């Protein structure tokens, strides 16, 4: 159970974005139904009044929280991967539009999942803004908590992989469009019951065996890391 507070750009906090430049849901409940429109941008997908200005090559940091800013972030039980996707705003996230900019699942050296590291990072993870066409975009940050992913929601609706999905409205101003955005996958649609990484038993299967759900990360990506870029508590 986690939500996005806002973003940072190049290490500078852009301010509370909830319902402003984040298409925030009303609470931190997961989405579980892989076929639902809620997979696109969560349960209150509508245009919000602001878009954060960035340029190609900027670092865009999402900052998550649980109940209050810079708290425990997400329950430690919620081991799983993190991804970030991009789509043009004109799509409203519909159709085959989402292109993967970042994936992190399990770090063997550290023996930690992405979520574990997100907690350590005070909720912060980043991507580098790609050289796509200037214009309005949606950046879709997605945390998959696997603690009940031994079951499939479609079979047992009280269990399943839990998706914490947040869409930020981002305007890319300066970019040479030298890596134009390639085809994307749909959400809902890309993840199905048989997709690798959706059904997994984190209690019996070694974490080193985990394969996150495709698509692969786009070659045009620059991204990205799970790491604290700024100290929220100084504000
Ligand atoms: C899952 O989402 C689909 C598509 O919106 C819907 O038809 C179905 O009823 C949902 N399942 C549940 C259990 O709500
Ligand atoms: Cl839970
Ligand atoms: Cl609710
Ligand atoms: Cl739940
Ligand atoms: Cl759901
Ligand atoms: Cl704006
Ligand atoms: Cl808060
Ligand atoms: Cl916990
Ligand atoms: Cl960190
Ligand atoms: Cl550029
Ligand atoms: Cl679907
Ligand atoms: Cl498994
Ligand atoms: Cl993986
Ligand atoms: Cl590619
Ligand atoms: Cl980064
Ligand atoms: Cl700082
Ligand atoms: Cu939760």
């Amino acid at each position: 159970h986690t939500l996005v507070w806002g973003v940072w750009v190049n290490g500078v906090d852009q301010g509370d974005g909830r319902n402003i430049y984040i298409r925030s849901p009303p609470n931190n409940n997961p989405v579980k139904n892989l076929t639902s429109p809620d997979m696109t941008c969560n349960v209150d997908n509508r245009v919000v009044p602001k878009s954060v200005p960035v340029n190609a090559g900027d670092t865009l940091t999402f900052e998550w929280y649980h109940n209050t800013r810079d708290d425990d972030i997400i329950a430690s039980s919620h081991h799983g991967p993190i991804a970030v996707y991009i789509a043009p705003a004109a799509s409203n996230g519909q159709g085959n539009v989402w292109v993967k900019l970042f994936e992190d699942a399990y770090n063997v050296t550290n023996s930690t999942w992405a979520v574990d590291r997100l907690i350590t990072a005070h909720g912060q993870h980043s991507v580098v803004v790609p050289h796509v066409a200037p214009g309005d975009y949606l950046f879709r940050a997605e945390i998959i908590a696997l603690h009940e992913a031994d079951s499939l929601y479609s079979q047992n609706p009280i269990r399943g992989a839990q998706f914490y999905i947040s869409c930020a409205q981002i305007t890319i101003n300066s970019s040479d469009d030298s890596t134009p955005l390639p085809a994307g996958v749909p959400f809902p649609g890309a993840y199905t019951d048989s997709t690798p990484g959706i059904q997994f038993n984190i209690y019996t299967t070694p974490a080193t065996s985990y394969v996150a759900p495709p698509p692969s990360v786009w070659s045009g990506a620059l991204g990205g890391s799970i790491a604290q870029v700024g100290d929220a508590s100084l504000e």
